[PDB]
RNA sequence: ACCAAGGAGUCUAAGGAGCUUGCCAGUCGGAUGGCUUCCAAAACCUUGAGGCGUGGUGAAGGCAACUAUCCUUCCAGAUGGGGCUAGUCUCUGCAUGGAACGACCGGACCCGAAGUCCAGUGGACAGGGUUUCGAGUGCUUGCAAGGUCCUUGGGACCCGAAAGGUGGUGAACUAUACCGUUCUACGGUGAAGCCAUGGGAAACUGUGGUGGAAGCCGGUCGCUGUUCUGACGUGCAAAUUGUGUAGCCUGAGUGC
RNA sequence: UUGAACAAUGGAUCCUACGUGGACCAUGACUGGUAAGCAGUGCUGGUGAUGCGGGGUGCUCCGAGAGCAGACUUACAGAUCCCGAG
RNA sequence: GAGCAGAUCUUGGUUGUAGUAGCGAGUACUCCACCUGGAGAGGAGUGGCACCCCGCUGUGUGCGGUUGAGGACUGGAGUGGAGCAGGUUUCCACACCAAACAGCGUUGAAUGUGGGUCAACCGACCGUGAGCCAAGUGGUAAGUUCACCGAACAACCAAAGCUGCCU
RNA sequence: GGCAGGAAUGGCAAACAGGCAAGUGCGAGCAAGAUUCUACUGUCAUGGGCUGGUCGGUGGCGACACCCCCUCCAGGCAUCGAACCAGUGAAUCCCCUGUGGAGUUCUCGUUUCCUCCUGAUGCAGACUCACGCGGGCUAUCGAUCGGCAUGACAGAUGGUGGUGUAUGCCCUUCGCUCAGCAAGGCGGUGUGGUCUCACACCGAUGG
RNA sequence: AAGUGGCAGUCACUGGUUCCAAUGAACAGCCUGAAGGAUUCCCCUUGUGUCCGUACUGCAUCACCGCAGCCGGUCUCCUCGACUAGACGUCGCUUGUCCACGGACGAAAUGCAGCUAAGGGAAGUCGGCAAACUGGCCGUGCACCUUUGGAAGAUACGGUGGCUCCAGAGGCCAUGGCUCGUGUGGAACUGUUGCUGUGCAGGGGAAUCUGACUGUUUAAUUGAAACCCAGCUUUGUGAAGGGACCAGCUGGCUGGUUCCGUGAGGUGACUUCUGCCCAGUGCUCUGAUUGUCAAUGCGAAGAGAUUCAGCCAAGCGCGGGUAAACGGCGGGAGUAACUAUGACUCUCUUAAGGUAGCCAAAUGCCUCGUCAACCAAUUAUUGACGCGCAUGAAUGGAUCAACGAGAUUCCUGCUGUCCCUAGUCGCUGUCUGGUGAACCAACAACCAAGGGAACGGGCUUGGAUGUGUCAGCGGGGA
RNA sequence: GCUUUCCCCGAUUCAUGCACCAAGUCUGCAGCAGCUGUUGUGGACGACUCACGUGUCACAGUCCGAUCAGUCUCGAAACAUCGAUCAGUUGGGGAGUUUGGCUGGGGCGGCACGCCUUUUACAACACAACGAAGGCGUCCUGAAGCAUUGCUCAGGCAGAACAGAAAUCUCCCAGGGAGGAGAAGGCCAAAGGUGCUGCUGAUGCUGCGACUCUCAGUACGAGUCCGAAACGUGCAAUCGUGGCCUAACGAUCCUUUGGUCAAGUGUGCGAAUUCUGGAUAUCGAAGCCAGAGGUGUCAGAAAAAUUACCACAGGGAUAACUGGCUUGUGGCUGCCAAGCGUUCAAAGCGACGUCGCUUUUUGAUCCUUCGAUGUCGGCUCUUCCUAGCUUCCCACCCGCAGCCGAGUGGAAGAGUUGGAUUGUUCACCCACCAACAGGGAACGUGAGCUGGGUUUAGACCGUCGUGAGACAGGUUGGUUUUACCCUCCUGCCACAGA
RNA sequence: GGGCGUGACAAUGGCAUCACAUGGUAGUACGAGAGGAACCCUUGUGGCACUCCCCUGGUUUCCACCGUGAGUCGAGCGACU
């Protein structure tokens, strides 16, 4: 009968982000002729707290491309990077903590974060607490480098990429079990309207296709297609495997 | 409960079967046209196409009701005529009902297509037979108006759904998100950290304090609403109430 | 002897507007059932639609059928009194 | 649009019930005095008395308001003092309660009349927040409570109309 | 009009957030408004008119202190959660001594009750070693000297400079003294006519 | 010269300290600095301050909403004295008020409230429902079990007044003056043994089922074992992506995001485990090389409409994986040197044949199952046993500390729940002055029997019956 | 020690500092002092370039030489993306609708829904019930049809080598006891049987008749009777257009086939449906006629569940509660007398049989009630019955010595209890007692109470279902309102006037 | 003959004394024994009924007297909430 809270979430009305209070993207200082050429010092002038977010951030400080200024840009902190730090962005910076510099300046050991996913991108990958990825491999024949990230896989991405040399701070915070349910209601209220979760074998089959029955159960495979229309797509989603994972994933 | 007033088979298109009236192989013709202070948008008039009827039958191609003195036949039968007689014979034969047709019109069969003919591309009919059909003909039973009882579509005798649809309104209660902001006595208890100190070879450890954590406890405001299955239950109240009894009260708390 | 009796204001030909289409009761004619104020049937009559006299009372029994009155007489059935009639 | 006894019929007016059930949370009143047409109470109370006067007799535990004297309640998380939303003259005074209302009525938020609300300093106004509108552009058969609000963050975008000197 | 600058449309939206500045007599006098009127005493923002010689100057070792417009950039204030502990100040409240008035007094009670007050504002003052309330910084000295010390309820510090010392320097909450200001207020005691009301006098500016 | 009488709560500021997988706005406005540039030399609508709100009410017992002048609801601020831990509770100054329809009569019965009650003590009842017991503080002290935190205020024992003393802590001025523990311990005396003397103020213990907890919940019959939680585990996703809104959009959302992130499910703390089945359905992967398979396209024949063939997609078949996907997880007959039982064997058969565990459990029909405990008596309850109609493993199975207005059982104490009721009291009612409805109403209003739409007030046959009150009453008026 | 060859490179990395609006070089113009100094203001390089030189950095411009250029940046790229139009797939995410009927309530069950036979069924015809027993949706072509024709069947006595009970053969008997496909009934013997043989009459040319059963005197279906073409069989009469007879089946619309048409023959003639402005075309389509493809719910819609979240219109035409009829069942008594009883049928029983009564269990029914009669138990309170438990007649009788008792009669006055488990009625124990009898009163009694149970909405388990959901399976939690009217009853009072 | 009052009478209706037990009878009758009554007479008891308050209880707004707590009236006294 009715929609599904996953299908009311997509509307975006009160499931918007509760982000009013936070420092806005965290990306890498955009792509000019001193970070294409050579590099450009930045200080790390502070490192802050952004709410709903895991990693604490960095206001950077550069000089402005072509005016007298100071453009203060704001990036993902690095593991071990302080307030005063004299990072290094462009392709003649050297492989140091924090540095940026394009995925070809890289041998094939290097662990980096708030990696590029295109050219003049800015850090739109491995950007989570603790984050890093490991440059596998480089090809000159196109110009391009393969990437393991964090979640195992290995991406090709151009060697015009532009990552960050290190870990993402605030790294360990899965290791400790919130222990309330307080805990995750502080945790969420940040971030946005999606906590607590009522499970859909609880509710009435006009709220959800698992709902109703004399007991709590699901009467079909919870593994539904991928074809799914919006309002069935509910369940293990176009699920490859099932139950526990033993042996290799 | 009582009385008063209102209150339910109506109008319309088409039609059916009676009845009335006028005309008649016709009838009607108020679409429109001619006229003449209000009456008069009336009345009157036949300019009237046309409607219905005069022919039906076949899917159609199409075809289309014999009869030269008069008259289809038979049974019953209304009148009437001429004889005759209280015995009682002939002729007439309406209407109606039944039967028939050697009749005929159209359709369908069978054997044929012989025969006659010509507005002559070989065409038109024609003959004899049938367990044949027609909402057929056999001296056209029509038209129009009114009226009665009805039928069907319409609100359809009057009242009566739960429903379905189209467009709007509401977040003052209430649910939730965000922005700003408010509120949270008094105690109990005693986490980390710290101080002194006893023991020990050391690793470690005993004791007395300090400290003031916790979705900790009692408990006030407050919020909620267990129990009496209390009150009330024509209430204070369309959900409240007790000189009760309870749950939580630093939090996932609370309100604006 | 016009060839059985009795009866008969009747036979033929039509048209047309409605209501009804829950039935029920009674009887060795019965069927199912232990049976039922049960269920289902048959003939006929009743009730429904029907009042009146009697059965105290009773939709269905017995008598009889219903315009308004007068007189007489009766049906069923009645006469200790209630209550007409020993 | 033509006849009512009914349709839990419609509208109106009524009746019994019935002077009945009731008008029982928030502890509470009392005395004197004044205000009255009357309120320590009478219809010509009664005998003389021929209205005065002198006798006798009756009076409901007794309307309202306000001083004063007592008795009590609120008991600062108030029955106090201020303001929000809402109210919108209810504020104040006088007249007035024999029109009605206040489940009494010399009183009131009633009725009638007439008054009263003064800001450079208290606030709206100034912006900004969540959010919204126009504009720009787009979508629709078409208006829209059609889409975007994007100086963290948009576009398909010629939005700097302002400043210094010279003039 | 020329030159030189100048990405990024205009608004709305909070009577709780941001946001210039007022207090007392709560009265002269109101029946009813009052940080609005009134008497005093102030505060704020902003406009106009007038009157061969130019980087304001100086003091301090320092922390710092004093007197005499324009453009652009870098910062900061505005500016931000909650709870708990300690301190200081305010008003409230209470106590002691004394005064002025009142209540009780059958007996006792030098008793009982009220009052004895002080606002904004000031380019006023003394401290600020807060010698009342505490942080920061300065200079000198150079520690744990062999038992490290200082300061806190608890923290907490210290060769990245402790303790000690000093013209020490700064900021801030206050508090105190003065002006406001006693003339006002509060508790009273009287005089004068009376009136459609002014004068007189007294009573802690206590600890 | 120029803090300071006291100390309690509140407020302000100051110095800090803790909490966060939570870090707790923006703008206008204002200021400072850095680097440049440039540099003629008192008076005025008591200047301007314009515009709008400005009464009163406002947790209201009458100003708002609730039909109203409704015991309901409704935002914030200030907040005294005594007892006390106190913003509890009780009383009082300041402020405000005596207004709620009243009066008589000791005031029936019944009721709603407050209390008591001998002897017994749950025998009452579905059930200790309701009430009672206990209650503050100080000292001594405290068991099982445990997740080592708790349980715990366990359970329990003693004391508590009044007065007179004895000790006992600090500060200022200068070891004396003054202030100086309402904050503690001891003792003597004292009293009809009684003192948290009033208001206030836990009864306790022992188990089973269940949810871990805390939190949430059907406003107005269900507060729960339901939902949520943490934890666990699957799942899709590396962005031209996952999910997903919209009529549409070069549209908005998650996303100010980027795997320690996340969109979609399930289970439900810790602990100990989570067994077998991929045959069915589902999902997913391949080459989907063999089958089926659309539209368009290409070819042929036809005069043409049209007809016919072959090839090219996904899908479906085919093949593989997957159960913390949905789910599922067996019969028959013999057999041991007393009997009995059946380790053992035979056979059919499944995708697998229910594994470890647990049970007459909130799941067991039979069933009040059998044995034991409890009791005088036990359809209750507990411990066991187990062919379990129909238990069972994240449809989670089994233990389980702590917690619970959860469901059940036992013990103690306490009790009017009961034997078996009685008394007393306020407000009612009762009488009354003022005011004054509604429900309902065919008409009526005494029965028995009969018959009858089978249970009459009316009918028939009988029996009663004078009319009219007042307070009650629950048999009837189906 | 140069040259060239092109590849690589192009000033910033101890430090929370600063950094822009040009300095230098060269040079123009204007003013003043005289190519110079000064003042003022420009320009180029600094800071490479995007056919030539001249032209002002710009373009033009005239000549010269000769075959224009223009992308913000990176990637991808004629693929892909967002949509567009079709097509395949998927699609309870969503919508619309349906989810038969009968029925001793409905559901489950079944078919009494279209048919045939026997019976009910009651001697014309007719005759219902979820009455009784069955059958039907088929089967059969040198047949299981038609015809001629010959023969006689079931069974039995007797007989014949193997051979017997039962092989085959022979004789006699045999009314049908066989066969005719099947259910039952009827029918039939030189045969509506059967062998052999011959055949196809298994649609009597049509748009072809009258009828009968059914019945409305409709259809379909089935069947009877005819007319005449052409045939089979037979000497012939005849018989034969299916099955010996009674069952064996199907509308409109649509499709399909055959016919019509068209063609062909026609040894000369014809002999004809339409596609509409006139014609053609074995193009296509339409038409008429006869079949066939099926509606079994069989006079013929195209069709799944659930609701305890529920609703509406009704219904006492119809269930659940009371009551009514009946009492199978239950309960209570009778009669007889086989036996038991030491002998003895009755002191006490009473088998096999059999007559009754009650409503008091459960049935059966469906009569009243569905515009509602509050649905169990308990408590309270009253009354009634007797089918008599105690007490009384110290009754009578005994297998009665006493005691304890058994049975029977009169008698319904009084009594008939306290508890544990269970919601319980009941049941079962513990006791007390003279005894702890059985019942009724709308299964008395909810405006008397309670609310434990049944019986809403919440929730859990088990089994069932794919599911929502179901469950005489279990569990927990869950608002019981109103009297003041009339009467009865309780007390109270007056008037008695009518 | 009426009015008021008293004293009675009594139509009709209701109706209320049921049961048990100690002791004696009696260790008797009866009975081989074992065992083992009854009438009746006392005295009690139970259920029910009716009445009542001397005694003993229960109740206490006799707020009668007294103790005692918080607050308040200045304390005493006496009070009050």
């Amino acid at each position: 009968g009715k929609p599904v809270r996953g299908q009311r979430k997509g509307a975006g009305s009160i499931y918007i982000t509760h982000g009013h209070k936070r420092q806005g993207q965290a990306r890498l200082r955009p792509l000019d002729y001193g970070e294409r050429k050579g590099f450009i010092r930045g200080v790390v002038k502070e490192i802050v707290h952004d709410s709903g977010r895991g990693a604490p951030l960095a206001k950077v400080q550069f000089r402005h491309p072509y005016k007298f200024k100071k453009v203060t840009h704001l990036m993902v902190a690095c593991e071990g990077m302080y307030v005063g730090q004299y990072i290094y962005c462009g392709k003649k910076a050297q492989l140091a903590i924090g540095n940026v510099l394009p995925l070809s300046k890289m041998p094939e050991g290097t662990i980096v974060c708030n990696l590029e996913a295109k050219v003049a991108d800015r850090s739109r990958l491995a950007k989570a607490s603790g984050a890093y990825a490991i440059v596998i491999s480089h090809n000159p024949d196109t110009g391009k480098s393969r990437v393991k990230l964090p979640s195992g896989q290995k991406k090709t991405v151009s060697s015009q990429c532009r990552a960050m040399i290190g870990l993402i701070a605030g790294g360990g915070r899965i290791e400790k079990p919130v222990l309330k349910a307080g805990n995750n209601y502080y945790r969420f209220k940040v971030k946005r309207n999606c906590w607590p979760r009522v499970r859909g074998v609880a509710m009435s089959p006009v709220d959800h296709p698992h709902g109703g029955g004399n007991h709590q159960h699901i009467g079909f495979p919870c593994t539904v297609s991928r074809n799914a229309p919006p309002g069935q797509k509910v369940g293990l989603i176009a699920a490859r495997r099932t139950g526990r994972l033993r042996g290799g994933v």
